[PDB]
């Protein structure tokens, strides 16, 4: 890194501390929302569509119901998650607007990114052609770059979590794993086909895990499936311990040998993990065209442009069951979100 990336990272750090020390805490309440939709849904929560009353904007609302946190046994996980989100501040994750709590639930107010998920586009068009993929990538780098300087792991890299803004750049949503690793780690998290080995294996893990990821993300977006893919997950962990990787022919010899790279299975020989750290990654041949500044700086001309109508489109995000958000009339697990 030039000195003046590493001066705008330690400038990062001293930023993100601050909040880190001292979180915010109770800056909404629910009935200043109107509930529009549900925009997706887990084993402890939804993401609704929301707009505030008074001053219209659309927001997209984390609801978490305590109960089922405790019963799930995401305590931890689900106040990183929050204490993580209200500090951070990069061109490339979704801004977290406000949070709160009551009696029932948790409350993470987001920015509402109307393009859809990677996901979804990715699963229309079949798969990116490499430029596509390469720009998406970019930004993946940049933003681990980011969360690995302030010793945060982000441990839920997949396409369903990278959201298509306006300007067809990629935001990064679910903080639902992240956490703040000086050293190793040990939890079982993440999805199947993104897992490294050394966390199938049960080993102390560190951030090399996210680059691993990357790995699986850019395989996935030019190829249009996982390396790994297999129909039951006991398979997919045998393929991913393996140590062998097969790549489409259509592939690119620059693409193989970076994925080759992020790609090993031993993490003190991975890409990102290395003494050169991320610049092996920004300095690979398959990066070559990429301009890291131009990127940042949200200057390059996007590949894909979402269709949408405003602000409160949905018509991007898919249709769930619409369920009600109950707050109880007596306080349940206030110790355990007591920081919250
Ligand atoms: C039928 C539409 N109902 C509301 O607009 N209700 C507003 C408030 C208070 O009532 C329960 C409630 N559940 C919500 C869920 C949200 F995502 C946002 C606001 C919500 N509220
Ligand atoms: C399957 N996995 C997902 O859908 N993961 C993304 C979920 C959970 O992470 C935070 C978040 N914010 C969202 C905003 C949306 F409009 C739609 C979905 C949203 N999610
Ligand atoms: C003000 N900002 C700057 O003057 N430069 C920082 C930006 C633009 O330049 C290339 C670059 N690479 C980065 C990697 C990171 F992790 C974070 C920020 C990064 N930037």
């Amino acid at each position: 890194e030039q000195e003046s990336v590493k001066e705008f990272l330690a400038k990062a750090k001293e930023e993100f501390l601050k909040k880190w020390e001292s979180p915010s805490q109770n800056t909404a309440q629910l009935d200043h929302f109107d509930r529009i939709k549900t925009l997706g849904t887990g084993s402890f929560g939804r993401v609704m569509l929301v707009k505030h009353k008074e001053t219209g904007n659309h927001y997209a609302m984390k609801i978490l119901d305590k109960q089922k946190v405790v019963k799930l046994k995401q305590i931890e996980h689900t106040l990183n998650e929050k204490r993580i989100l209200q500090a951070v501040n990069f061109p490339f994750l979704v801004k977290l607007e406000f949070s709160f709590k009551d009696n029932s639930n948790l409350y993470m107010v987001m920015e509402y990114v109307p393009g859809g998920e990677m996901f979804s586009h990715l699963r229309r068009i079949g798969r990116f052609s490499e430029p596509h993929a390469r720009f998406y990538a970019a930004q993946i780098v940049l933003t681990f770059e980011y969360l690995h300087s302030l010793d945060l792991i982000y441990r839920d890299l997949k396409p369903e979590n990278l959201l298509i803004d306006q300007q067809g750049y990629i935001q990064v949503t679910d903080f639902g794993f992240a956490k703040r690793v000086k050293g190793r780690t040990w939890t079982l998290c993440g999805t199947p086909e993104y897992l490294a080995p050394e966390i199938i294996l049960s080993k102390g893990y560190n951030k090399a895990v996210d680059w691993w990821a990357l790995g699986v993300l850019i395989y996935e977006m030019a190829a249009g499936y996982p390396p790994f893919f297999a129909d039951q997950p006991i398979q997919i962990y045998e393929k991913i311990v393996s140590g062998k990787v097969r790549f489409p022919s259509h592939f690119s010899s620059d693409l193989k040998d970076l994925l080759r790279n992020l790609l090993q299975v031993d993490l003190t020989k991975r890409f990102g993990n290395l003494k050169n750290g991320v610049n092996d990654i920004k300095n690979h041949k398959w990066f070559a065209t990429t301009d890291w500044i131009a990127i940042y700086q949200r200057k390059v001309e996007a590949p894909f442009i979402p269709k949408f109508k405003g602000p409160g489109d949905t018509s991007n995000f898919d249709d769930y069951e619409e369920e009600e958000i109950r707050v109880s009339i007596n306080e349940k697990c206030g110790k355990e979100f007591t920081e919250f």
